[PDB]
RNA sequence: GGCCCGGGGCGGUUCGAUUCCGCCCUGGGCCAC
């Protein structure tokens, strides 16, 4: 029931069993043949190549090596041809550049094209840095693969594994660098506890120093931060998870948390107990990829949150959720209703010039003096958050992200009350309000 | 697509805007890569 005892049973969840392992080898096997039969220069990389892949995440990455002189276009065309010829089923995919994804003997395969080079410089695209990352890692990580898996399993179970924008967590490469640095998962966890937002980990120099931000310097490129897209709050959650784990080790830290859905009735009661304004902006989800969508949801969410705060509705927290169908921007405010009149600060009494201009405005209530300066009562255009966001979203749709904003412009509604509790957002709402149990 | 930084125009808002809320062009860096 102590750390060691737990990490033992935890392996069971992160390490792939013989059947899954065999499936991958027989696949790498066949994949090899097909490529040699065309005599292509390739190099398996990624977690499959180093046996650092998490149980259930089997996927083979194959990078095709091309001469430095070949053209951008050449690589994609030939990469496509090759990928086409070797994959049972395929499907052009995209990221920095287009690439081929498919399945061989029942397993996911990625066929990426890149430039065969030597020495980190000369690099043209992040895909070229992958072989170097791989080289630096194969020798150093050998023998610690299960330590890598515990860390990945740990981060994954707590919703902070991937480095894509939907997650903003720890990339797999980062996890392997951490193991190489600390030696094991427990050592990584024990030290992470003393991590700060100013911590800088330098694998190449085997050093830990203070910086302006959390920086895990790439062994292959001292200027690149591997934890660049790890978010401040996600770094905080990890640090806090590590402290709690070392305090009360549990297998539970490696098991995915249950959705724990709730009945809209209890949710309705909670919001009533809160006395707050809970509402959502619902619009149609743009047909774009997560990497473009979620950063936009954050912006749209932030822009409106700041509108709510400068408009005095005392926002608490925000959230958002995407579906195949729609997107929801969720909000909770302390002010369900603010008055019509508010006070605008005017000039100091001595400034005759500005005072006259300030008093020249025809207002409904007659301005007054208070502690040396003039003030005026003014009337608002809206008195409820919902009412405010309807105005805001309607005229500032263009500042809520290029795609999200264009979608909001053509359609969006504001839901609240029971009507909201029926939408697919209860999970996000409970998280947002700290509903426990 | 998003984030950081820096320019040239603008609009609305305000007693007063470089500085609030936004929009055009526009140069550089970063991120998912």
């Amino acid at each position: 029931m102590k750390v060691e005892e737990i990490l033992e049973k935890a392996l069971e969840l992160v390490i792939p069993d013989e059947e899954e392992v065999r499936k991958g080898r027989e696949a790498e096997e066949e994949l090899r043949r097909r490529l040699d039969e065309l005599g292509v220069e390739y190099v398996f990389v990624g977690s499959y190549a180093r046996n650092t892949w998490l149980k259930g995440s089997l996927e083979i990455d194959v990078f095709l090596l091309f001469p430095e002189e070949f053209s951008k276009e050449e690589l994609r065309e030939r990469g496509l041809e090759i990928g086409k010829a070797v994959l049972d089923s395929y499907e052009i995919r995209y990221a920095e550049h287009p690439y081929v994804h498919g399945v061989v003997k029942g397993v996911e395969v990625d066929v990426v094209p890149c430039y065969k080079l030597k020495e980190p410089k000369n690099i043209k695209s992040a895909v070229d840095r992958t072989p170097f990352h791989h080289k630096w890692l194969e020798g150093r990580i050998k023998g610690k693969e299960n330590e890598v898996r515990l860390l990945k399993g740990f981060l994954k179970a707590n919703g902070i594994y991937g480095a894509e924008y939907k997650v903003r967590g720890f990339s797999g490469y980062l996890c392997e660098l951490l193991i190489v640095f600390y030696g094991s998962f427990l050592e990584t966890v024990k030290n992470a506890r003393r991590w700060t937002r100013r911590t800088v980990i330098d694998v190449a120099k085997g050093e830990v120093r203070k910086g302006e931000e959390f920086f895990v310097v790439d062994p292959v490129d001292e200027k690149r931060n591997v934890a660049a897209n790890l978010s401040l709050d996600n770094l905080a959650r990890f640090v806090h998870l590590c402290r709690e784990f070392m305090e009360a080790p549990s297998l539970g830290f490696f098991k995915p948390k249950h959705p724990l859905e709730i009945e809209p009735e209890r949710l309705r009661k909670i919001v009533e107990e809160r006395g707050t304004a809970v509402f959502a902006v619902k619009f149609r989800k743009p047909d774009i990829v997560d990497d473009n969508l979620y950063p936009q949801l954050e912006r749209a969410s932030r822009k409106i949150f700041e509108f709510l705060e400068r408009e005095n509705f005392m926002p608490l927290r925000s959230a958002f959720k995407a579906s195949e169908e729609f997107c929801y921007l969720l909000f909770e405010c302390q002010i369900k209703e603010i008055s019509r009149v508010f006070r605008r600060m005017g000039p100091q009494f001595e400034d005759e010039r500005n005072v006259k201009k300030f008093l020249s405005r025809n207002r409904a209530f007659r301005p007054f003096i208070e502690n040396g300066r003039w003030w005026a009562f003014e009337m608002r255009k809206f008195t409820t958050p919902e009412e405010g966001v309807r105005s805001y979203a309607s005229t500032h749709w263009h500042t809520l992200g290029k795609n999200v904003g264009e979608s909001i412009r053509e359609y969006f509604e504001i839901i609240s009350g029971e009507k909201l509790f029926k939408e697919p957002v209860t999970a996000e709402l409970c998280e947002m309000m700290g509903v426990k149990d």
